[PDB]
C-alpha cells in the first residue's frame, strides 16, 4: 500500500495515511542519474497542520503543498526540518513564501547556512544535548545524539504512536551506507540506542527514505552503520 520509488513519477508527490490524523508525504529526487524516494511527516493539531521536513526541492515543496491542500485541506501553519541537508530544508523558501512558519534547531540552522542551503527562520532551544526532548503542537521533537547528522532530529507523535526517525533510520532494503559524508558512524549506533530507550512503545517508524516498519529499522540501522565502520 505504501507508495514505492517507482510508483510516483517524478516531481510529484503522494500523501500516505498512517493512522488518525497522521500522513507521511513521498517525493521523489532524480539526482546522478538515478531516482531517489524521500519520505517527510504531516501531523494535524486541531484544525491547522505540522510539516515535517520539505520534499527536497522547491518545486517539490510546492507540489507537496498543493496535494495537501487538494487532500487535506488544512493550513500548514509551522514546519520543523530535521537536519540541514538538502532533503529536509530545500524548499523552506517555497514554504515562508507560501506563509508557513519555519523551524529548526540553532545547530541545523548553522550548518544550513555553512552549506548555502536554506535556512528556517525560527531556532527550536531545548535540543542541543544528546537525549533532550520538546513538545512541539501534537508531536514531541528529539536529539538523540550524532547519527546521520551531528544535528539529526526525531520526531514522536504520542497519540499515534508514530516515530518518525528520518535519514538517522534507514529502510529494511537499504542494506549499504552510502553516502554518510556529514555523519558521526562512531556514535550514531549510540544515538539509536537512545531512540529505543525513549520510544519502546514506538508502533510504526517512518525512515527518512522508503518503506516504514516497526522497531527493528532501528537495530537495522545499527547493524549497516557498524558494517560500514569496519568496510
Ligand atoms: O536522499 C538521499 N540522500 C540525501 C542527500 C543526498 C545528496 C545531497 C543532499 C541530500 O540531502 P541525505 O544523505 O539523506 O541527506 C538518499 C536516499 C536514498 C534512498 C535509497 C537509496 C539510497 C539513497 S541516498
Ligand atoms: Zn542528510
Ligand atoms: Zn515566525
Ligand atoms: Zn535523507
Amino acid at each position: 500500500e505504501y507508495p514505492t520509488v517507482s510508483e510516483i513519477p517524478v516531481g510529484e508527490v503522494r500523501l500516505y495515511q498512517i493512522a488518525d490524523g497522521v500522513w507521511s508525504h513521498i517525493a521523489t529526487q532524480s539526482f546522478d542519474g538515478a531516482v531517489y524516494p524521500s519520505n517527510g511527516l504531516i501531523v494535524r493539531d486541531g484544525d491547522e497542520l505540522l510539516l515535517i521536513d520539505t520534499a527536497w526541492g522547491a518545486k517539490n515543496t510546492a507540489a507537496l503543498l498543493a496535494e495537501i491542500e487538494k487532500q487535506i485541506g488544512l493550513p500548514v501553519t509551522r514546519a520543523v526540518s530535521t537536519h540541514f541537508h538538502d532533503d529536509r530544508v530545500g524548499g523552506v523558501d517555497v514554504l515562508r513564501a507560501a506563509g508557513v512558519a519555519t523551524y529548526a534547531s540553532p545547530s541545523t540552522r548553522r550548518l544550513a547556512e555553512v552549506e548555502g542551503n536554506e535556512i528556517p527562520t525560527h531556532s527550536l532551544e531545548g535540543l542541543s544535548s544528546s537525549g533532550d526532548a520538546v513538545r512541539f503542537g501534537p508531536v514531541e521533537l528529539f536529539y538523540p545524539g550524532a547519527a546521520h547528522s551531528t544535528d539529526n532530529l526525531v520526531v514522536y507523535v504520542p497519540s499515534a504512536s508514530v516515530l518518525y526517525g528520518g535519514c538517522a533510520i534507514y529502510e529494511l532494503s537499504r542494506t549499504s551506507a552510502g553516502n554518510v559524508a556529514d555523519a558521526d558512524l562512531a556514535e550514531w549506533p549510540t544515538s539509536i540506542e537512545r531512540i529505543q530507550q525513549h520510544y519502546p512503545e514506538a508502533q510504526f517508524v517512518i525512515p527518512g527514505h522508503g518503506l516504514p516498519g516497526g522497531l527493528d529499522l532501528l537495530k537495522h540501522t545499527t547493524n549497516v552503520v557498524k558494517a560500514h565502520t569496519n568496510r
